[PDB]
């Protein structure tokens, strides 16, 4: 699940009902493990459900899973600070 179409891929299946897209998901590093709506991050292993209207999954990432590797290599410990109450 280390490449972004690999992660696309596991959402072919992905249902129509949740308003989160599953390139964004794929983006930051969220795959499809083929149950309900649950998403794991390829890199801290990070489960992640309930997937509601207007959320960003890179915050959903910084908000649960801080010290996710990819998450600060992409954004960044200043982005994760924020998310964290942290300015
Ligand atoms: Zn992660």
């Amino acid at each position: 699940m280390q490449t972004h179409a690999a992660r696309m891929r596991t959402f072919m299946y992905w249902p129509s009902s949740v308003p989160v897209q599953p390139e964004q998901l794929a983006s930051a590093g969220f795959y499809y493990v083929g149950r309900n709506d649950d998403v794991k991050c390829f890199c801290c292993d990070g489960g992640l459900r309930c997937w509601e209207s207007g959320d960003d999954p890179w915050v959903e990432h910084a908000k649960w899973f801080p010290r996710c590797e990819f998450l600060i290599r992409m954004k960044g410990q200043e982005f994760v600070d924020e998310i964290q109450g942290r300015y």
